DNA sequence: GGGGTACGTGATCG
DNA sequence: CGATCACG
């Protein structure tokens, strides 16, 4: 026993065997088991039924699927004993061929724990945890160029280049000659490739680290892979890397290693309104990163010329890769020992799924039988659950406390649980203020049980810190400290979760109804030290206090947390989270603000991507800089004025009026014809081999109609035939860019033009 | 060699 | 309107 890395499980004469891959003392390992067995659980009407039920039958891969066993065992529901029959199966691909099947039986109450991947089964109930011990992991950034021209089919370019890195430096493969100390020039894409595999197979990282590398340079090497009739043999098993689907998008998977993708991993952590390389790298690491747009690599590459700077971009990307990744995987692995699930998963989790995965081991531990994800009817309804305005205009000097750390305390001791809300001959009850659910105090419920535990375990921790003198385990704990307050601090947000197992509605309100007496008593306290609340939600506010220097408001709050913190009881604690130069407030989640070193941070209110024109994000941009870099609203209100009179007058160039968006199915399967789907539709028409991963860029043109009908593929575009709608790239793309902005200082969207 | 098929928001179609 | 679709 070292450190398990991962678990999977394949199939052996039509028996599942689940893979256990270990890193012990600095060799990989691979553990098998045969003998754990697949199973769900049937609570039935009648002990009698369970003798028609054990002889329900299913169909899979042409051989019928049955029972194996069944074992009537005695569990907790909703804190209540309950006798359930535990039905075990051959296969895990036997569970969703049958489930239904016992589902639909009369004598069926209901079916539990049908949804549990086999492999994760065998985690939570052999108690075992990934990333456990000092074991010391080997790392591998890897990163592609390709070259790619306007619109292509995914793959129809080359890979040009290859760079990976690590301790020993960053290095790149290239096919064509290119003289710098770590470029290796290959003859052809096919020993690029190759040599790849070789690099890969002779380091054997423990870790392969991407930027995006589930989307793009995993699938793209896949596919010019198999273009070129070459083996990707990564795994340690020697398999090739396995695409999976993630929602809509991909996850790859490299068998004995972890693929530990950043980009997931980096928009959970950080705020920014876009998540290019060179902007994340700024973020954490505050130095510059330049970078080398498509088109600039695709000159180089057919010239010849200034392919030095295509390599350094390439050779950069790879070790910036290296160093974000050493600096994010360490809170991940982290995280995954915690919630006892592979780093790969983890890492690919939002926090309510990490809080469902925490749950469903400790309901094993418990005896607890899990509730059932919503269906899509019950899922719909808990969204349509309905269950402190901002000040206007531009305000200096903002300071930013933080309330998320106040909640877990307050579950605790109200005992908020679904499982204590409203009980029949219930003793003893607390009342929730306005609201007026009451929660059981008869018994520790199942969640506040588990956060007490949770805080418990993270004072220990703290403690050990301060009594420790080895600055290497201190980092350690730091993590593992940071590791439980991030999974206790979203509780909270879970009991409101709609796909939440352990959801609650009247739960969260209760929460919200105790924690609302702490936000008063905050905002009465601020507000007699001559503080002005600017803006206040569940998870924090934003205060000033008007006309002061800044480093007195500042001075004023670092005190004002300091005395709170001293009069709120026990683990209850208010953070002072930061302070902006300036800042204006919209309504809920939607603000912007700018700190004392020029950055710019908002929520909910930037339209950075292809789908919106340059016109509309070039508007928006020099909105924020007039507002936040100037001060100036009336500056802004002028931008605005001249964008659309400049739209009106046909003076904006084309090339600013270019959306684009993505075809993701085969043409006929389009239920709703976008304007990129009637585009792609014409150009299918002219012989163009239309797939899905295809960006379409169009333009909209004046005319009478729905929009579809009226855009035109950029390739198509004539500025002497054509004439673009000004009204639309105005009210539709313009306006709508900045009319939420320009609300927060009192302009409705007929002010913004003359 | 498996395996749970994000999520939240806004636009344009039908 | 609800339904469909795409962004990151
Ligand atoms: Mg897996
Ligand atoms: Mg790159």
């Amino acid at each position: 026993a070292g450190m398990i890395i991962d678990a999977d499980y394949i199939t052996e004469d039509g028996k599942p065997i689940i893979r256990i891959f270990k890193k012990e003392k600095g060799e990989f390992k691979v553990e098998y088991d045969r003998t754990f067995r697949p199973y769900i659980y049937a609570l039935l009407k009648d002990d009698s039924a369970i003798d028609e039920v054990k002889k329900i039958t299913a169909e899979r891969h042409g051989k019928i699927v049955r029972i194996t066993e069944v074992e009537k065992v005695q569990k907790k529901f909703l804190g209540r004993p309950i006798e359930v029959w535990k039905l075990y199966l051959e296969h895990p691909q036997d569970v969703p061929a049958i489930r239904e099947k016992i589902r639909e039986h009369p004598a069926v109450v209901d079916i539990f724990e049908y949804d549990i991947p086999f492999a994760k089964r065998y985690l939570i109930d052999k108690g075992l945890t990934p990333m456990e011990g000092n074991e010391e992991l080997t790392f591998l950034a890897v990163d592609i160029e390709t070259l790619y021209h306007e619109g292509e089919e995914f793959g129809k370019g080359p890979i040009i280049m290859i760079s990976y890195a690590d301790e020993e430096g960053a290095k790149v493969i290239t096919w064509k000659s290119i003289d710098l100390p770590y470029v290796e020039v290959v003859s052809s894409e096919r020993e690029m490739i190759k040599r790849l595999v070789k690099v890969i197979r002779e380091k054997d990282p423990d870790v392969i680290i991407t930027y995006n590398g589930d989307n793009f340079a995993f699938p793209y090497l896949l596919k010019r892979a198999e273009k070129l009739g070459i083996k990707l043999p990564l795994g340690r098993d020697n398999s090739e890397p396995k695409m999976q689907r993630m929602g809509d998008s991909l996850a790859v998977e490299i068998k004995g290693r972890i693929h530990f993708d950043l980009f997931p991993v980096i928009r959970r952590t950080i705020n920014l309104p876009t998540y290019t390389l060179e902007a994340v790298y700024e973020a954490i690491f505050g130095k510059s990163k330049e970078k080398v747009y498509a088109h600039e690599i695709a000159e180089a590459w057919e010239t010849g010329k200034g392919l030095e700077r295509v390599a350094k971009y390439s050779m950069e990307d790879a070790k910036v890769t290296f160093e974000l990744g050493k600096e994010f995987f360490p809170m991940e692995a982290q995280l995954a020992r915690l919630v006892g699930q592979p780093v790969w998963d983890v890492s690919r989790s939002s926090t309510g799924n990490l809080v469902e995965w925490f749950l469903l081991r400790k309901a094993y531990e418990r005896n607890e039988l899990a509730p059932n994800k919503p269906d899509e009817r019950e899922y719909e309804r808990r969204l349509r659950e309905s269950y402190k305005e901002p000040e206007k205009g531009l305000w200096e000097g903002i300071v930013s406390l933080d309330f998320r750390s106040l909640y877990p305390s307050i579950i605790i001791t109200h005992n908020v649980s679904p499982d204590t809300l409203n009980r029949e001959n219930c003793k003893e009850y607390d009342v929730a203020p306005q609201v007026g659910h009451r929660f059981c105090k008869d018994f520790p419920g199942f969640i506040p049980s588990l956060l007490g535990n949770l805080l418990e375990e993270r004072q220990k921790i703290k403690k050990r810190m301060k009594e420790s003198k080895d600055p290497v385990e201190k980092k350690l704990l730091d993590y593992r400290q940071r590791a439980i307050k991030i999974l206790a601090n979203s509780y909270y947000g879970y009991y409101g979760y709609a796909k939440a197992r352990w959801y609650c509605k009247e739960c969260a309100e209760s929460v919200t109804a105790w924690g609302r007496q702490y936000i008063d008593l905050v905002r009465r306290e601020l507000e007699s030290r001559g503080f002005k609340v600017l803006y206040i939600d569940t998870d924090g506010l934003y205060a000033t206090i008007p006309g002061a220097k800044h480093e007195e408001i500042k001075e004023k709050a670092l005190k004002f947390v300091e005395y709170i913190n001293s009069k709120l009881p026990g683990l209850l604690e208010l953070e002072y989270e930061g302070f902006y130069a300036r800042g204006f407030f919209v309504t809920k989640k939607k603000y912007a603000l700018i700190d004392e070193e020029g950055k710019i941070v908002t929520r909910g209110l930037e339209i950075v991507r292809r789908d919106w024109s340059e016109i509309a994000k070039e508007t928006q941009a020099k909105v924020l800089e007039a507002i936040l870099k100037h001060g100036n609203v009336d500056e802004a209100v002028k931008i605005v004025k001249e964008v659309t009179e400049k739209l009106s007058k046909y003076e904006i160039p084309p090339e600013k009026l270019v959306i684009y968006e993505q075809i993701t199915r085969p043409l006929s399967e389009y239920k709703a014809i976008g304007p990129h789907v009637a585009v792609a539709k014409r150009l299918a028409a002219k012989g163009v081999k239309v797939k899905p991963g295809m960006v379409i860029g169009y333009i909209v043109l004046r005319g009478d109609g729905p929009i579809s009908k009226r855009a035109i593929a950029i390739e198509e575009f004539d500025p002497k035939k054509h004439k673009y709608d000004a009204e639309y790239y105005i009210e539709n793309q313009v306006l709508p860019a900045v009319e939420r902005i320009l609300r927060a200082f009192g302009y409705r969207k007929e002010d913004l033009k003359y």
